[PDB]
């Protein structure tokens, strides 16, 4: 096919188009990209004196656990601690492990921080070491470090140690342990609150990201992250919904809550950590407010809405607000940064489409209050667009979709008949997540892709090359999810996945990353693809250096020939930068092969013609430099 490029641009392309979209999903957050290693390290939202109060916890020896509702607690945020008593006449090593997120990484190059609040609930004239470390699961140590208590301790005491290990372990199969001597520990108990483990952190931040995830995110180029949910925002009733005030402050006084994806956050990656990830990767928020539903089914009435369109200003607050002017954004002072974040884009709840009939009252009501407060800040909308009606017009809605390889091909002209009325549109969540169009959510044996192939990274790329075309409207766009503990998933596929050691970049992400890294501030027109074919384009061009960035997607089986023609401009150089990523249709970046499918660079020759041939499966960025 012949592509004719108009030099002259249509429109400026938003610098939001590409991003990121984030819940704590598939371990994304506690055991992901929160770099905390001890799972349950609190007994936060757990029963007392039960075995799931102790997932994750296991007796060294003859060491008796119980998780107790302490009669003194370390605080009020954490009712819970773990009783540890040793029984008369024991020896030896007696202490308890834990597991971590199904495993540590023990790097000899890594300095950790342990710490850990203990105290004697019973006054005893115990002397002796406490020793915390790491160890393999066969009980070799790999680490230790230890500091010297007395049964006289009766008030909560923090114990702060480093570990270094002597040996880097040959897997992930490492718990950390605390450990006393048996004989000397003989009849005491212990009450232990708030554990905690950290490695390294991205940017050396206290109660940071875990490096090799964060950078992988950085590298995507992204422009937004779009957070806290997606369903985690919603709860699974009023009372266990996400809080921002629960999110800040120390660890001490965070008291986690039931997520919905099956599992207790910690909410230790909470509103202050985030915003500082953003300004860290130049990435700024759109920030979800929890808009009065909640998955149960339940939709607060019109009459219930005030308190909870407070606390959505709040939240806000804390972003923005000048902190002479509120009490949120003098807490965000107070904590080190009283300068505001960014914040221009707020989505009011998530997929309220569940919730049709109650959502034209709480989206009247709470935008009508958040527009008053903050008049610069932009609403999305999260019902189906226009149905049902809304009051006030939304400036923005935002579209979620969940389809075929071949349904992201068939749909790359989906915006193209849109109205251009003020309203932006943001694809908050996009992937091709099976190749069985009957049963989108099913079984991997039913057609559900456990990884991104080849094949989905490739239809959503021509999907993309729509969203690009169409970016007058369409101001930003993210594929979800976008993180997976291969050891705990809820959702399949995920953008990026990873084990406790190492992180395995997807078909899908490689997509993203060359959508995202090779884009221009001008969209330049060309010859429109065929509406329903697997062959797609999308040509942008950076203002200030010329350089043009054509991005082809071939979505189906056979190669394709493509004859570029820039004869109206001036200029085109004389070579241009090639970076493909193709394979096998079904070919997927996975544990056992992570590096199988990745970008190849080259040098092509350039000018005013040239012919390439997009392989099939095939998604390519040509960059020239034109004037
Ligand atoms: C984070 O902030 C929210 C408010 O934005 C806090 O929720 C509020 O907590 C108070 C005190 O528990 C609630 O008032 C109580 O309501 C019950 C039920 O009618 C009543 O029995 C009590 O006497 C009291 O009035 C308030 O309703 C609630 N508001 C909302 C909007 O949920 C929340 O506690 C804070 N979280 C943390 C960890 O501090
Ligand atoms: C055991 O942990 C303590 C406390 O973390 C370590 O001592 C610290 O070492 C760091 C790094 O040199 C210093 O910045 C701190 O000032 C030290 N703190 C204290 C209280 O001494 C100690 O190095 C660790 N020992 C082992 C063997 O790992
Ligand atoms: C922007 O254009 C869209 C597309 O015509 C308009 O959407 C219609 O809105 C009414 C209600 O306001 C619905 O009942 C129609 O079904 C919608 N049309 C479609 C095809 O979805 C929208 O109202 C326009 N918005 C503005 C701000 O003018
Ligand atoms: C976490 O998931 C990884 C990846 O699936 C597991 O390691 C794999 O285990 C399978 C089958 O059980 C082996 O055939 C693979 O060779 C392993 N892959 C790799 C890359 O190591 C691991 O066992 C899981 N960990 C836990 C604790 O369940
Ligand atoms: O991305 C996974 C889920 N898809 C719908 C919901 O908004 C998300 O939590
Ligand atoms: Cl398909």
């Amino acid at each position: 096919v012949t592509v004719t490029v108009n030099k002259n641009p249509s429109h400026t392309v938003p610098s939001t188009l590409y991003g990121l979209m984030f819940e704590d999903i598939n371990h994304s957050g506690d055991g992901g990209l929160y770099a905390e290693l001890l799972q349950n390290r609190a007994f936060q939202q757990v029963t007392p004196n039960t075995a799931a109060a102790l997932a994750a916890w296991h007796p060294i020896s003859n060491a008796k656990l119980a998780v107790i509702q302490d009669p003194s607690p370390v605080s009020n945020a954490l009712p819970n601690s773990l009783q540890f008593s040793v029984p008369s006449g024991s020896s030896g090593r007696v202490g308890f492990t834990n597991e971590g997120f199904w495993g540590i990484k023990v790097d000899s190059t890594w300095t950790y921080k342990a710490s850990l609040f203990f105290r004697f609930p019973t006054s005893s004239s115990f002397s002796g070491a406490l020793t915390v470390g790491l160890q393999t699961n066969a009980g070799r140590v790999l680490a230790q470090n230890s500091t010297q208590i007395r049964g006289t301790t009766t008030k909560w005491t923090q114990i702060n140690l480093e570990l270094h290990p002597t040996a880097s372990a040959p897997d992930v199969s490492n718990s950390f342990f605390v450990t006393i001597d048996g004989a000397a520990g003989a009849g005491q108990t212990i009450n232990f609150a708030m554990f905690s483990l950290f490695p390294p952190t991205f940017k050396n931040r206290p109660n940071g990201l875990r490096a090799d995830i964060a950078e992988t995110l950085a590298e995507m180029g992204p422009s937004f992250f779009r957070f806290p949910g997606g369903n985690n925002l919603e709860g699974q009733t009023t009372a266990t919904r996400w809080q921002w005030n629960a999110t800040v402050g120390s660890l001490l006084d965070r008291p986690g809550r039931v997520g919905d994806w099956g599992y207790v956050n910690t909410d230790g990656l909470g509103l202050l950590e985030y915003l500082q990830f953003f300004e860290d990767t130049g990435m700024e928020p759109i920030m979800a407010v929890w808009a009065g539903y909640s998955l149960g089914g339940t939709s607060l009435a019109e009459n219930q809405l005030a308190p909870y369109i407070q606390q959505a200003i709040d939240q806000i607050n804390f972003v923005i607000g000048d902190p002479a002017k509120s009490a949120p954004a003098a807490l965000r002072a107070s904590l080190g940064h009283p300068e505001p974040f960014t914040l221009r884009f707020v989505e009011v709840g998530n997929e309220d489409f569940f919730a049709a009939g109650s959502y034209p009252y709480r989206w009247h009501d709470f935008v009508t209050a958040l527009q008053a407060q903050f008049p610069q800040i932009r609403f999305i909308a999260t019902t189906n667009a226009w149905n049902p009606v809304l009051s006030p017009v939304p400036q923005s809605y935002d579209v979620h979709v969940y389809q075929t390889p071949t349904w992201f091909y068939q749909n790359a002209f989906y915006y193209d008949g849109f109205q251009r009325n003020g309203t932006t549109y943001f694809e908050g969540e996009y992937a091709a997540i099976s190749t069985n169009a009957n049963d989108l959510f099913g079984t991997v044996a039913d057609g559900r892709l456990a990884f991104p192939t080849v094949q989905s990274a490739t239809g959503e790329a021509a999907f993309m090359t729509g969203l690009e075309r169409n970016s007058d409207i369409v101001f930003a766009a993210s594929y979800a999810p976008l993180l997976q503990h291969v050891n705990s998933t809820q959702w399949t596929p995920d953008l990026v996945s990873y084990d406790a050691g190492s992180v395995i970049k997807s078909t899908s992400f490689f997509a993203q990353k060359l959508f995202a890294l090779n884009k221009g501030d001008q969209y330049l027109p060309s010859t429109l693809p065929t509406n329903g074919g697997t062959l797609h384009w999308s040509i942008t061009r950076a203002s200030s250096s010329g350089k043009t960035f054509i991005k082809i997607a071939n979505a189906g089986s056979s190669a394709q020939s493509l004859t570029f023609q820039l004869t109206q401009f001036n200029s085109v150089s004389s070579t241009g930068t090639l970076q493909v990523l193709t394979g096998p249709e079904t070919a997927s970046n996975t544990p056992e092969a992570p590096q199988a499918i990745v970008p190849k660079t080259s040098t092509i020759g350039t000018g005013k013609t040239f012919t390439y041939n997009a392989p099939a499966f095939s998604v390519s960025v040509i960059t020239v430099t034109t004037n």
